[PDB]
């Protein structure tokens, strides 16, 4: 499973369950070219999958939208890579 990249940005998909929900939900790290040494952002959505195919796919889609939201709205994530 490589990484993809978006908008210079690598993906890695993947699934996790947090201890907070005690539920899985879409789990990915963000690295950034420039800068891919900085300490990782992980990915989350508010949503819950049992099926961890499910959370892949949705990962590559909230990874996307958690990186372009980043740069236009202030969500305040991605902001040690930059």
């Amino acid at each position: 499973m490589n990484v993809a990249h978006y908008r210079g940005y690598e993906i890695e998909p993947g699934h996790q369950y947090r201890d907070d929900i005690r539920k899985y939900v879409p789990y990915a790290l963000i690295r950034k070219v420039g800068v891919p040494d900085r300490t990782p952002i992980p990915t989350t959505y508010p949503e819950f999958y049992d099926l961890e195919a499910d959370a892949e796919r949705v990962s590559i889609a909230c990874a996307k939208i958690i990186i372009d939201s980043h740069l236009d709205r202030h969500d305040q994530g991605l902001a040690d890579l930059g």
